[PDB]
């Protein structure tokens, strides 16, 4: 949006759009449409929303998605990170057998090779957990772009447990696909805000909209800064929100050893 | 606010007002006139803000107020919930000498006698950081008028971690007296609403209002109820508020025994 300012050095850009749920065919030319625009606009990293490239489907794709099938499109998001020139953070099934494998955020560079891969530890409801394995590793940090990078994905974000233990680890922007439906307003709308303010950092979360799978996905995708502001915002349709990051004390203050004893 | 509705079965209040530093005779009278208030209008409970008694000027606590002079605020209140028939909620020094003690909250039931002490484990900054100790247990959990009720102090609340440890031992209403100044609007705009919908629990928060000990407060006093709403709340003038309460499960799906490990 607009030339890149003075006093940004990063700008970054999220994917919000339906998919086709088992056509990762048109999931991912979509992807790569977004990546491409993406790129035109000057963002270094385009961020997808959850399972995007075979839909938001778990029983389905428990049932029918081979880990065959995830590594080729696996290497097709790789092929576009690298064909498009940016970093791609994407999300689908791990890549073990459909019976131990769970989902999964992975931060591709503009070469198209894995920087990050996280296995997402909070599953929501029966039908993800009975179709993926939770994780069990915190959420990994790292230097991208001039600032340390976090993954998550959709329900972790909402446990304040989950941010915080990417934060301790040195986080300050955290990147989460999600697929939110069902007009839950309260995560974006509270809780969101309220983890980027409780550790001072900013999140963005990249949501599916429209009709997909069943549900009707919100939409709602936003970049939140540590003031809990909305940096970027976008409405129910589908769309590429971008956005130029600027260049108490919580996180020090906590009195770690004994919260840990009591959760 | 009205008769007491059917399908509830528990008001409560908030005394929201202006202490005068150091002169406890004056902020006791005080708070006897709004348990006398809080008890017309029907209310079982009155919560009354951090450090009411001597006004909030830790500095000034630590110099000059004595382990004597804070145990006759304690047993004046005491005297308030009986006299007056009304649990009350205060916060004061804690009862040991100047150099051990922290700052506490107590719950006194409509006898006088004090059901539950807790004492304030997250300190704010550094003049409360050299005129207290932290306290070092969990927030206490008890059965009070059909429902279990915690307490917690002003900053603590700002921590996920706090509330979580009320809510994992099973309180549903959790009592906050504070002393919020500077236009702090994220933390009852942003943060109390998450600590509510991220626990599914109610939480009131009775804060100072106006010119006392060289700050300004900034009032907001509210209850928030499990969805993030406000149930009730009050500006910036002293008031008296009084809430009547009616009668994703996150406390369950979160991985506490990695949590645990992550903070």
């Amino acid at each position: 949006s607009g030339l890149v300012p003075r006093g940004s050095h990063m700008r970054i850009a999220l994917m919000q759009h339906t998919a086709r749920p088992l056509d990762p065919q048109h999931n991912l030319d979509l992807i790569d449409d977004a990546a491409a625009r993406a790129s035109e606009q000057g963002a270094q990293l385009l961020l997808t929303p959850q399972l995007f490239g075979f839909g938001y489907v778990p029983s389905q794709i428990c049932a029918q998605v081979s880990a065959e099938q995830v590594d080729a499109a696996r290497s097709r998001l790789r092929g576009i990170a690298r064909d498009r020139g940016i970093a791609l953070v994407w999300s689908l099934p791990g890549p073990e057998g459909p019976e131990q494998r769970g989902i999964t955020a992975e931060l591709a560079d503009e070469h198209g090779e894995v920087l990050a891969s996280y296995q997402k530890v909070q599953l929501y409801g029966p039908e993800e957990k009975a179709a993926f394995v939770p994780g069990e590793q915190p959420p990994p940090v790292l230097s991208w772009g001039g600032r340390q990078l976090s993954l998550l994905v959709c329900y972790d974000v909402e446990f304040p447990e989950m941010v915080r233990a990417a934060a301790a680890r040195g986080a300050q922007l955290v990147l989460v696909p999600t697929a939110l439906a069902g007009d839950e307003t309260s995560v974006p709308g509270i809780l969101l805000p309220a983890r980027a303010v409780e550790n001072g950092i900013t999140l963005a979360y990249a949501n599916h909209c429209g009709p997909e799978g069943g549900l009707v996905f919100d939409g709602g995708s936003v970049v939140v800064g540590p003031a809990g502001q909305p940096l970027g915002e976008l409405g129910v349709e589908p769309g590429l929100l971008v956005v130029d990051l600027p260049d108490a004390d919580y996180l020090q203050d906590r009195r770690a050893e004994l919260h840990r004893n009591w959760l």
